[PDB]
């Protein structure tokens, strides 16, 4: 299988090298007939002997056009003849570019900012990591000595941990009795050591958690002070460095260094992101955090090296482990994208559409449109207006079902034939108009897009079919990653329509699919209260809520699957509404906030104030609230309770343990506290402290309250507490603040 590609310059022509791994055996294949091009739209013809004059400068040396061919490719549906302009190296393209495009007969060129190496993967119809090739991998991670106002890598690297299948290993300079500890003699034979480790393991992968932005960096100024070759690439080269925006990236020649930090940034949304956090949240496991200070103090001291032992090993540990969960879905995208896991892993969701795009237009004879200039990139910052959010009805309702559309925009993308090479052609016999917008698309022939859209929601069936008939586990998985890509990708589409940078852009796409869409949920809603009797309490895009006032659950039930087998045969093309939910009782406080419970008596709610300043009372006081009103249909026993609650609370009634709260006023003078205490100020949600009445304008420690020394601050508990975090709740129903503080 393809890992990656890349291209080395020799005596000013550019070698194309392809890494792969064939049956347990790395190999380089190197392509020295590989010929950029760029295109260029002429005026005329006769012009070409104009174009093939032009010449720039690299180093010194003349760049010129090696050869011309007159070729004929499709631009937006339209046929077009362009001229293919070879060159000598990439690197000409940058440097004549804009010669070119400034004479006079250029209407304009394409294709000419399309790096070399991916272009290549492209024109070749080559995937990378395409096959059952098994990937050997290892992870690792680094122990530093920290000191507060000293450069980046001024102190030394303490300790390099590793880990694989057959466990995870440490490398330390300093003796530590632990089975898992390899002791050398000083930090240069440490990295010698791990140099060694990495060539006789011979990994494919190499493993890391933010290793892009920390670890290789300071391995390079630590290789660098100490006169050592870093050699990690399976060519003999140090690791390369590389820009990405405000951030920087990490090569590793030879394989893949799969960093996992912008991988789990993408896939799940944490309050923080650091590694204890996150195996935590994947694994549901606790993972104990040493901090530099303790580190620094346990080496200085050699006391405690078997605790910073035990962290360095179990950081190589769960990078190997989140590697193993997260690689392989990494790698189903490589291969549905068509690029190197390497570039997939890092790039965002617009990069990803476009790399696809790029693709597809090459295997259609489709030229492809240019990125977008300054000029017009502040053209395409205009606002928005697409998707139907009804303001909901005021109250508690009883059995409402949820209905909503399967895929709705990818639908109308390809039941409309919403597509910018369709998008107002001139002389077409048949055409869909999109409401209130107005815009017409061609039906004659299939656009470029929705043509595209429909073979990814082929494949992901034919995918689906293949994993439910698969007894393999492993298989099983990899089809149900693949699977979820595919959906991940067709819902991308539409936000690609209206993405800046995007070389398909198109606004008029963009406001046509939400046009419909709007229409096809506002038809659905009409149909549903004139011919079925329901009440459509609220309603956001591509669903709604439900119910017959009047009528009993199994009534209910029965009507709305009777709605939508009449519904489903006056939708055109892929639309189609489905029953995605039953629930007991509900109450729609605004647009996008709601609460809903179901039969199994769960509470679901959405947009409610459950921020990080926040005490145990304050939130059983809203668990009770939403229980009253959704368990019990009781509101007004739902303001009983806080009325109870803050009456405990004056009252000196409700124990200290449901008041602490875990983490500008309380804050600082907690870290104050803290700091006193020897306890360094470290970003980490582990602050556990309580508000007492500090006559200031207050905050200790939740250890240290005593009911003899300190009393609480009641009215703190009740104002910024209790009241905000049901307030939003109670003021649906017709309740002020003040009718609830007694």
């Amino acid at each position: 299988m393809i890992l990656d590609t890349d291209y080395i310059t020799e005596d000013g022509k550019p070698v194309i090298r392809i890494f792969k791994k064939e049956n347990g055996e790395f190999k380089i294949d190197y392509d020295r007939n590989f010929e950029p091009y760029i295109y260029a739209l002429l005026k005329d013809d006769s012009a070409i002997e104009d174009v093939k004059k032009i010449t720039a400068e690299r180093h010194g040396t003349t760049v010129r056009v090696v050869r011309a061919e007159k070729v004929k490719k499709k631009f937006l549906g339209r046929p077009i003849e362009v001229w293919k302009l070879y060159f000598t190296h990439p690197q000409d393209q940058p440097a004549i570019r804009d010669k070119i495009k400034e004479h006079p007969a250029v209407v304009d060129i394409y294709e000419y900012d399309i790096p070399f190496a991916k272009r290549y993967l492209i024109d070749k119809g080559l995937i990378p990591m395409e096959g059952d090739e098994e990937l050997k991998m290892l992870a690792f991670a680094i122990a530093t000595l920290y000191h507060e106002g000293e450069e980046f890598a001024e102190g030394p690297i303490l300790m390099i941990s590793y880990a694989d299948e057959e466990g995870a290993r440490v490398i330390t300079w300093k003796n530590i009795d632990l089975p898992y500890v390899d002791v050398v003699s000083t930090e240069k034979e440490m990295i010698k050591r791990f140099l060694k480790v990495v060539k006789e393991k011979d990994p494919d992968v190499l493993i890391t958690y933010n290793g892009d932005n920390f670890d290789f960096a300071y391995l390079k100024k630590r290789s660098e002070k100490l006169g050592v070759k870093f050699i990690l690439g399976r060519e003999g080269s140090e690791p390369k460095i590389q820009r990405m925006g405000d951030r920087f990236a990490v090569e590793v020649k030879g394989r893949i260094h799969f960093d996992l930090y912008p991988v789990i940034r993408r896939t799940i949304n944490l309050p923080t992101y650091t590694l204890e956090a996150v195996y935590e949240a994947i694994f549901g496991q606790p993972k104990e955090k040493v901090y530099a200070e303790e580190i620094a103090q346990a080496w200085e001291t050699g006391e405690g090296l078997e605790r910073v032992a035990r962290y360095s090993m179990e950081d190589a540990k769960v990078t190997y482990e989140l590697g193993k969960e997260f690689f392989p879905m990494e790698a189903q995208l490589s291969r549905l994208v068509g690029q190197s896991l390497w570039d997939v892993s890092r790039s965002s969701t617009g990069n990803l559409v476009e790399w696809f795009l790029l693709r597809k237009a090459y295997e259609r004879n489709e030229l492809a449109p240019n990125k977008p200039d300054e000029r017009e990139l502040a053209r395409r910052r205009e606002s928005y207006a697409g998707g139907y959010v009804k303001e909901p009805e005021r109250g508690l309702w009883e059995n409402i079902v949820y209905l909503d559309f399967r895929s709705l925009y990818p639908s109308i993308i390809i039941t409309h034939n919403v597509s910018p090479d369709t998008l107002n052609r001139e002389g077409c016999e048949e055409y869909d108009v999109a409401p209130q917008v107005g815009h017409k698309f061609c039906k004659d022939f299939p656009g470029f897009i929705p043509s595209l859209l429909g073979d990814l929601l082929e494949e992901r069936q034919k995918v689906k079919k293949k994993m439910k008939a698969t007894i393999d586990p492993i298989e099983k998985k990899l089809l149900d990653y693949r699977q979820r890509l595919i959906k991940i990708l067709a819902n991308s589409f539409y936000g690609y329509y209206g993405y800046a940078k995007a070389r398909w852009y198109c606004k008029e796409c963009a406001e046509s699919v939400t046009a419909w869409g709007r229409q096809y949920i506002e038809t659905t809603i009409r149909e549903i209260e004139e011919k079925f009797g329901f009440k459509v309490l609220y309603a956001d895009t591509d669903g709604f809520f439900a119910t017959i006032p009047g009528a009993d659950a199994e009534t209910v039930k029965k009507k709305a699957k009777e709605f939508l087998d009449y519904i489903n045969a006056k939708l055109p093309g892929l639309l189609e509404l489905e029953y995605e939910g039953f629930y007991k009782r509900g109450f729609f406080v605004t647009k996008k906030k709601y609460a809903v419970i179901d039969e199994e008596d769960k509470i679901t709610t959405r947009g409610l104030e459950i921020r990080r300043d926040w005490s145990e009372i304050a939130k059983e006081t809203q668990a009770r609230v939403l229980e009253a009103i959704l368990k019990h249909g009781d509101v007004e026993e739902a303001v009983r309770i806080v009325k109870e609650v803050t009456e405990k609370l004056s009252k000196y009634e409700v124990p200290p343990e449901k008041l602490v709260i875990y983490e500008t006023g309380p804050h600082v003078a907690v870290a104050k506290r803290l700091a006193a205490r020897g306890i360094k100020i470290r970003p980490g949600t582990v602050i556990s402290y309580i508000v007492l009445k500090g006559s200031g304008r207050r905050a200790i420690p939740f250890d240290e309250f005593d009911p003899a020394k300190h009393k609480y601050d009641a009215e703190y508990y009740i104002e910024n507490q209790v009241l905000p975090a049901v307030e939003r709740i109670l003021r649906a129903f017709g309740y002020r603040k003040e009718d609830l503080r007694y």
